[PDB]
């Protein structure tokens, strides 16, 4: 697992076509799939441990997390996006992490489900009307802190589409009753479930 | 065409994503690369802010096209070149959340063979001065979409960070530039001359 | 692998836009530069040994092979055009296979140097004569057969430019030397060497 | 515009030289940028290049950069689904853009042109217009002595129709060779119909 270590170490010094380069040497080892698992979310992971310790600073992070989400968003183009009605992904508002949810769109895309990815941070109501225009079947939302889920009043996410699943490391069973909203425990879970 | 910009938010609003990226597609074909930022890019994003401040859009609305769009331009990004040598971060100031004229900065100096390190935005300061320190960044770019966020900035707070600063967006003007210390750029053409 | 069979399949049925499509799937998957290494070049070296085999004819190759460097070209032009003094690309005379040269181009591009394509079989007093009148830094050559760079005296590389480099199949260190250029086995060290 | 265009590749000024084919594009747009610009310009080219003025190598980047373009509107056209019209050049005819142009002006009026580059044996040429059922064969002749090179009737039996025009082929010549004369780009996807 050299390919973690020296991916961040590249993207650290600012040297963004060694981390490319590495990032497409995951790709040739894993695929698309496999390079999330073992090189996109370790890294991520390991980004943030590193700030919390005091090891980089906030400018590392973001760099190192921009470079990250554009190679989700090309996996995401790359999964293609089907005809029909589509499910929309987003995070509750308050939630500004939003790779969470671009992984959520990509494992549903790559199920051939047409899985609408809207960024983060939407406002209830102007999701549900979305969702309501467009005849979406279903509304993914990614939570990654808790904070934004406690905000919200119960019952707050039961009328957003005909079926509405949550999820993340902010997440639980119990809050996603309290909302209204079903609970999904992992990505694995959520393609199947529809 | 005057029809690619209605075109391609109309496609965007019914939720047509293959359709919007065919139709930025023959954007990028027949305006170029900074054309189709000018003429399609642009004009979209600002007619989903002036909608949405009409009350003709929600926000999930405007969130799917500028998600989309950032998405384009970020794919433009990675296809120009990233020359070697000491690089010049670009991000957005603290409090300053609008993102794309940042990548747009980025993304004319990267077409003039300038390493310029897109970041993302809502950097804090001191953050931003040390990774630019040992990156031995030749300089800083920032852009201010809000005006507010430079506002709350105290005197000086951007001379620091690195031999040169720059500031520019639709929040920026040359007054509050010189007080915080940093040189104001008007348009991003120029920006890549004056490196 | 597969894409290459499935790319040159398409181009062969004459399926233009399911191989453009198919083309920017591996550029979405490989990268900028990994597709041309695991794509576009794979598929015209196939294509050349097809039609040496007798499987294919040469409207076969011509489809592929025009088809391919538009995607080339396309990507060339995507790429950063730097200021500053240039760097000439082209072929010697009686070297008609320019994509090798497109390539060359290409690389230095995304390396943020300058370099100026002129398409292949440049005359050398003419490419001479644009090298000092631009204040090139440098002459890049690709020779993929080796008869035109063996039809050439000694020495008749070594005044075009300050740097003259020359690379592709048809070049070796040996003859190299004896045109009076330096050789370049691999396009990544090409920038570098600048 | 053309002038200043033919400057800015002279000099070397990729830049300078896209800017003034895009505002020529805003302005005269997509056929008329050819007929006032990329057209006049090529010619002024090849002008220059006789007088002396010029050299190859100039005349080679101004030319590779324009086919470029050409072939971005070539793209911009689109390619719709259908029996494929076939377009090349006579073999020996090296003058690849006035095919370019007949395959861009059929595909602006619907007609599935298939550009396969210049230069194509006639055999080939023949075996791959039967293979994928092409309605007709079109030739670019900018040369003369390429259709003084072939005996008469060579051209019959490409394709259901062929159709032959350029600088270099007349009526009389085209009815030797067995095909049929097409003055102007326009009217060859009506006489197509007809
Ligand atoms: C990048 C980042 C940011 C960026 C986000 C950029 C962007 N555009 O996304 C920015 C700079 C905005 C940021 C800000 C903050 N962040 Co932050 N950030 C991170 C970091 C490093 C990675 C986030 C990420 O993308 N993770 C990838 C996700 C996919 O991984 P995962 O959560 O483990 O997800 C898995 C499952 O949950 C599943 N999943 C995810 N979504 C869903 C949805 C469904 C439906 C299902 C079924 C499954 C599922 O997918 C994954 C499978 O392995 C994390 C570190 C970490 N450990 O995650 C910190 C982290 C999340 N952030 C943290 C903090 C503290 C903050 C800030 C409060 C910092 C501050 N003081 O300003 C703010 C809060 C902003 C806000 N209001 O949301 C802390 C959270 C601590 C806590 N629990 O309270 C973390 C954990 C860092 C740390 N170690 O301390 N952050
Ligand atoms: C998308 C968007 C958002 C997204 C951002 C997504 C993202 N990740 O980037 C989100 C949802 C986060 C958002 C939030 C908000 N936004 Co908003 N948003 C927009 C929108 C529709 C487009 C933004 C954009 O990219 N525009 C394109 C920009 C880059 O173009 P431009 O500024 O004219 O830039 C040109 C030049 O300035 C130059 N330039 C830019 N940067 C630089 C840098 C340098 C160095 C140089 C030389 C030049 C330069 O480049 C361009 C060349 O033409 C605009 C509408 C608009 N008209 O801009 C509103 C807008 C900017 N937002 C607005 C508002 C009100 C908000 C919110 C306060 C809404 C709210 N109530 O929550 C928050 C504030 C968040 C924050 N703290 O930053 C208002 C701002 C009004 C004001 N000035 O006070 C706008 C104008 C909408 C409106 N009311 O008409 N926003
Ligand atoms: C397309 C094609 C053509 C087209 C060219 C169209 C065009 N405008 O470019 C046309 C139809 C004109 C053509 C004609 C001919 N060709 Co031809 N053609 C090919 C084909 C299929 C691909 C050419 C190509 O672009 N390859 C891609 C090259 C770039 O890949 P590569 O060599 O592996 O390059 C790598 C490195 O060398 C590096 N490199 C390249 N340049 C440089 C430069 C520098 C500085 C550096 C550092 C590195 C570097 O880049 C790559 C990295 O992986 C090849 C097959 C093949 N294997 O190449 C045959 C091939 C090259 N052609 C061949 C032949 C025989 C001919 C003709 C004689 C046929 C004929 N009887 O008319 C003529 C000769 C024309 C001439 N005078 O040059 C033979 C050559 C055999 C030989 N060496 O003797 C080949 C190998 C086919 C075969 N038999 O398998 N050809
Ligand atoms: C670029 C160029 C080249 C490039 C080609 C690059 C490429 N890949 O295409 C290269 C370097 C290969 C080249 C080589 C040569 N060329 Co040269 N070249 C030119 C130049 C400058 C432009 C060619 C071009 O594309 N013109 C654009 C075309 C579209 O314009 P047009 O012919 O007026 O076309 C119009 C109509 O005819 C119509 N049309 C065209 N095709 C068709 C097809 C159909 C079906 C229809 C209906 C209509 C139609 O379309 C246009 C509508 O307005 C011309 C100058 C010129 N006046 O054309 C010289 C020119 C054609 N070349 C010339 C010469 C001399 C040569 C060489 C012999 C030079 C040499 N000694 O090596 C070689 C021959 C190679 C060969 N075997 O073909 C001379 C021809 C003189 C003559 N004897 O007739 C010219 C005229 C220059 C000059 N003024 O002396 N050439
Ligand atoms: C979870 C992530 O939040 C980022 N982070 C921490 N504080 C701030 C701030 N004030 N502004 C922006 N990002 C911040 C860190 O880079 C950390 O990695
Ligand atoms: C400038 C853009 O900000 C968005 N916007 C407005 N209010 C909010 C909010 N509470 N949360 C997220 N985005 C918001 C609108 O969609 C507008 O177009
Ligand atoms: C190297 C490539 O050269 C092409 N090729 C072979 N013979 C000729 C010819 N007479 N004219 C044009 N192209 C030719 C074939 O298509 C082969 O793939
Ligand atoms: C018609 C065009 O042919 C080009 N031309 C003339 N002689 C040669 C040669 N030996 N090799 C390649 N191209 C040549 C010139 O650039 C002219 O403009």
């Amino acid at each position: 697992e050299d390919l973690g270590t020296g991916l961040l170490e590249a993207l650290l010094r600012g040297d963004l076509a060694g981390a490319e380069a590495l990032f497409r040497r995951g790709l040739r080892f894993w695929g698309p799939e496999g390079v999330l698992e073992h090189l996109l979310l370790p890294v991520l992971r390991e980004v943030g441990e590193a700030w919390h310790r005091g090891e980089i600073g906030v400018a590392e992070e973001h760099l190192a997390s921009t470079f990250l989400r554009a190679r989700l968003q090309e996996l995401l183009d790359l999964a293609g996006f089907p005809p029909g009605p589509p499910v929309l992904v987003t995070t509750p508002p308050g939630e500004r992490h939003e790779i969470g949810a671009m992984l959520a769109a990509y494992h549903l895309r790559r199920k051939g489900v047409p899985a609408l990815y809207l960024g983060p941070d939407t406002p209830l109501p102007d999701l549900r009307a979305l969702a309501r225009r467009l005849g979406a079947g279903a509304v993914v939302l990614s939570a990654v802190l808790s904070e934004p889920l406690r905000a919200l009043p119960d019952g707050a996410l039961k009328d957003l589409a005909p079926r509405v699943f949550l999820g993340g490391q902010g997440a639980g069973p119990e809050e996603a009753r309290r909302l209204g909203a079903e609970y999904m425990e992992d990505l694995k879970g959520l393609a199947e479930a529809l």
